[PDB]
C-alpha cells in the first residue's frame, strides 16, 4: 500500500485533534498506540491518479506537558504543524515545533496551518505569518470546526510527495458537518491578504 506517515504537532489546544477527526472514515479506522502515545487516523484521499493513504499520527495530549519522543516523529513522511490564530503564543512556539520534527526527521514536506479562522476576533493575522517562508513551508489558514480548507494540507503534501504538481482529488472523503459557519466574507479576505503579504517578500 502507497501511505505515508504524517505527523500534526503543535501546542495544545491549537485543534490537531479536532483537525484529524474531520475526515469520518479515518476516525472510525484510528488505531490507538499506547506504547507511543498516539491515535493514528488512516486517512484515504482519491487523486486523479488514484488512492494516498496519510496515516495521522495524532497525540494523546502530552504535548501540554512537554515535547514530542523520537518514537512520534521517526520514519514521518510528512507533517502539519499547527497553531492557533486566536493565540499568538502558540504561533510563537511554531519555530520549537519544526525544530523538534526536523531533528529527527530532515527532508520531510510540511505544511503550516493558522486554525480557527471562523472565529471573529483573530490575532495572528496574515501579515505576522512568517515562519514557513525561509523554510520552504506552504502555508494555509484553517477551520477545522466547519472543514474550511481542510483538503489543502493534504492536497500540497500529496503533490510533494508523489512528484506531480497537477495532482488534484476527484472527490471528497466524507466529512463531518460543519459545526461552526466559516464566513464567506472573511475567507475571502483572508486568501487574499495571504496573496497581499507574499508579495512584500
Ligand atoms: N471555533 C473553533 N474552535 C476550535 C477549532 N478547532 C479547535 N477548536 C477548539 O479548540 C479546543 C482544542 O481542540 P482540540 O482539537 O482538542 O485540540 P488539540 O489539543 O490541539 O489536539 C476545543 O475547544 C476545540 O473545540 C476550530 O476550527 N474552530
Ligand atoms: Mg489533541
Amino acid at each position: 500500500q502507497v501511505q505515508f506517515k504524517l505527523v500534526l504537532v503543535g501546542d495544545g489546544g491549537t485543534g490537531k485533534t479536532t483537525f484529524v477527526k474531520r475526515h469520518l472514515t479515518g476516525e472510525f479506522e484510528k488505531k490507538y498506540v499506547a506504547t507511543l502515545g498516539v491515535e493514528v487516523h488512516p486517512l484515504v484521499f482519491h487523486t486523479n491518479r488514484g488512492p494516498i493513504k496519510f496515516n495521522v499520527w495524532d497525540t494523546a495530549g502530552q504535548e501540554k506537558f512537554g515535547g514530542l519522543e523520537d518514537g512520534y516523529y521517526i520514519q514521518a513522511q510528512c507533517a502539519i504543524i499547527m497553531f492557533d490564530v486566536t493565540s499568538r503564543v502558540t504561533y510563537k512556539n511554531v519555530p520549537n515545533w519544526h525544530r523538534d520534527l526536523v531533528r529527527v526527521c530532515e527532508n520531510i514536506p510540511i505544511v503550516l496551518c493558522g486554525n480557527k479562522v471562523d472565529i471573529k476576533d483573530r490575532k495572528v493575522k496574515a501579515k505576522s505569518i512568517v515562519f514557513h517562508r525561509k523554510k520552504n513551508l506552504q502555508y494555509y489558514d484553517i477551520s477545522a470546526k466547519s472543514n474550511y480548507n481542510f483538503e489543502k494540507p493534504f492536497l500540497w503534501l500529496a503533490r510533494k510527495l508523489i512528484g506531480d504538481p497537477n495532482l488534484e482529488f476527484v472527490a471528497m472523503p466524507a466529512l463531518a458537518p460543519p459545526e461552526v459557519v466559516m464566513d464567506p466574507a472573511l475567507a475571502a479576505q483572508y486568501e487574499h491578504d495571504l496573496e497581499v503579504a507574499q508579495t512584500t517578500a
